[PDB]
């Protein structure tokens, strides 16, 4: 009767403790979602084992083989009982697994060098002295390609033809580009990482407050699982108890390195 | 079993009477964000529906004396409605008795200031007293501060609970009026969605401070075991992913706003 939790290494959601080599079981891991799992299990009454998903992916269906990979696949195919991770609640995923209400709300956001006079996607869209881009693949790029909102379609039209390319191979390449470009590159990215990067040395980037869309991370369970319902009630309870915000403060801001 | 009874609530700009409503019948008497949302949900789920305004004008809570649900939640629980399509907050006590979709709008407690004022953050307010600040004298925003064990909010609560003259107001309109008339010495704490709305209202003298203090959601609600719950949830996700919910926010807040940029 031990519940198999699948999760994914993504700081500060799930991290290896520095001393993980000298620990066993669930004690090897720490982070926002490690704490969330313990609170969920307490409030629902279950024992559990943490596992890192074998392929390191969140979960998508291969168009050509119909096969889910990532944590979604592990749920669909019987390898784990629950996923506790910053796993985006999406239609195609909700067609095959069950999601709790979100424990975190987030969206696409703008990163600038600390000190840059920009304040919105609208600002970016109607000028050209500041370049801006996204990851060369994934949901943020797809959001701009797929979108029918003029401001963002304008940004996409600028991005898809910019020379030299305004796209980067990794989030880290993106952040570095903001840092070296003396205010002439802005990076578009998931908002929790923007905030996380804003709070650590070298303390030279800012998240622009307003987000460009609204998305959530939720706890995932296979369709018809007896757990989905209680787990969902737990997520709502923890939010209202302030626990979800406490953990965000714990893992993002309490050891912040930049004062503000 | 071939007309779906939608319960909702008169709350601007979610549901409103059209100017000429008396010359109209049925669902055409109404307009607004949730009226449009109801039309999209129905089209995507393939049902016909009738808008009805909740008899008691309430969202949903248990009576202190009888423990019986009032508001739209009650109309779902006790069989009077098939679906609630309204800015109904997703909460633990409500989700125990009815089902919610994933949120179609995300929001939180926010700060309102007079347009032109050196304040932003909850943290700033907690560190000073020149600028008084308060909430509605009842409801979820007040309960958030009273309940919070987070230091900055507990500081703000300890300030508000004893501040004299009272920083609490009897109505949303009284709070707004107090911001407008206090020359920057009064900030109001209220739901982010209404703050944004008030910002788009004449005489255009209030501003929403950007970052929120907590995170909630509004969802579509159905009675437990409804056949609709699953389809409605996927319809909500599709509408978010297609950009449709954001277009509706823009329509009823900024297009029909009185202050634009
Ligand atoms: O479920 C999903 N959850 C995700 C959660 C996050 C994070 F922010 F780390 F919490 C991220 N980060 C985006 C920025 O660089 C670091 C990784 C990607 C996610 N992806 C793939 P995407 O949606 O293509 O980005 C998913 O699929
Ligand atoms: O489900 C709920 N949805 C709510 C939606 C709204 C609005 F923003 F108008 F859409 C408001 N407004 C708060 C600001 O002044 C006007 C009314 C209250 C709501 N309440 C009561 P609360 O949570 O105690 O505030 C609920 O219970």
């Amino acid at each position: 009767k031990t519940v198999v939790v699948t999760t994914i290494l993504e700081s500060p959601y799930v991290m290896m403790k520095k001393n993980h080599e000298m620990l066993e079981g669930n004690e090897r891991y720490e982070g926002y979602c490690v704490d969330l799992a313990a609170e969920i299990a307490k409030h629902c009454g279950f024992k559990y084992k943490l596992t890192i998903v074998g392929d390191g992916k969140y979960g998508a269906r291969d168009a050509d083989t119909k096969i889910w990979n990532g944590m979604v696949g592990e749920l669909v195919y019987g390898k784990a009982d629950i996923a506790i991770a910053p796993l985006t609640i999406t239609l195609v995923r909700e067609e095959v697994i069950d999601f709790s209400k979100p424990f975190m709300s987030l969206g696409i956001s703008i990163m600038i060098k600390k000190g840059t006079p920009i304040e919105s996607a609208e600002d970016l869209s109607k000028q050209t002295e500041i370049a801006y881009g996204t990851l060369d693949s994934g949901s943020t790029k797809e959001f701009f390609r797929r979108s029918k909102i003029a401001v963002f379609d304008k940004m996409w039209t600028y991005m898809r033809s910019a020379e030299p390319s305004v796209f980067v191979r990794t989030t880290a390449e993106g952040v570095a580009r903001v840092r070296k470009s003396k205010g002439k590159y802005a990076y578009l990215l998931e908002s929790t990482m923007n905030e996380y990067i804003e709070q650590r040395k070298p303390c030279d980037t800012m998240k622009v407050c307003g987000n460009l869309d609204s998305k959530g991370y939720g706890i995932a369970t296979p369709k018809g699982s007896s757990l989905g319902n209680a787990v969902n009630l737990a997520v709502l309870k923890l939010n209202e108890q302030g626990l979800l915000d406490k953990l965000k403060n714990k893992w993002w801001y309490d050891k912040g390195e930049c004062g503000s």
